[PDB]
């Protein structure tokens, strides 16, 4: 498998450990990680990548994502297999939990990528949502507030699934 590159940004610290959770589940595979506050140069150079994002602002990524937008859109994706990871509140935000990572689906598609690790909407709450297609949201969706017994297995599950897909 090759190496993961694994990309997130944070505020109050609640997606450095999920990003801790996801790193664990790859303890026997190879894995670079990188806070976007530092730009997003490096996803360049992975062919497997793991995006992750809490949601601010009315549905989007954190503000080192969203000033990185354009960046991001530079990179060619094309032969990239890539999962998307949000962190939210589901009842806080009833019409855009996780929200955040549509910014990145869009680009990652548009640019040539696949996209993998679709999960199930079951099991959670929601007015509306930006982030479904194909009857599926198109990422992990977590909530540390209203789910976090449910995170260490929702992760497992899906770094499982998309490793099948990894190049
Ligand atoms: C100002 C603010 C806006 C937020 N907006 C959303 C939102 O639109 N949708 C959502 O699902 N969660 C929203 N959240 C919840 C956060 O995404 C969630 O608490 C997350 O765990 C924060 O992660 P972090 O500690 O790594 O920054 C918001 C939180 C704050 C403080």
């Amino acid at each position: 498998m090759k190496t993961i590159g694994i990309f997130y940004a944070t505020l109050t610290k609640t997606t450095v450990g999920i990003v801790d959770e996801i790193e664990f589940f790859l303890k026997k595979d190879d894995f670079k990680t990188f806070n976007v506050k530092n730009g997003v140069k490096e996803i360049e150079n992975f062919e497997n990548l793991i995006l992750v994002t809490p949601t601010y602002q009315v549905g989007e990524a954190h503000a080192a994502w969203m000033n990185n937008l354009k960046k991001l859109e530079e990179i060619d994706f094309t032969g990239k297999v890539v999962g998307l990871v949000g962190l939210g509140n589901q009842f806080a935000f009833g019409e855009s939990f996780c929200g955040g990572i549509r910014y990145l689906y869009d680009i990652v598609v548009k640019k040539g990528g696949k996209v993998v690790g679709f999960t199930s909407t079951d099991g959670y709450h929601y007015e509306e949502t930006s982030i479904i297609e194909n009857g599926k949201f198109i990422g992990l969706a977590l909530d540390e507030e209203n789910q976090p017994n449910l995170t260490p297995k929702r992760i497992g599950d899906w770094i499982t699934e998309i490793k099948k897909e990894f190049k």
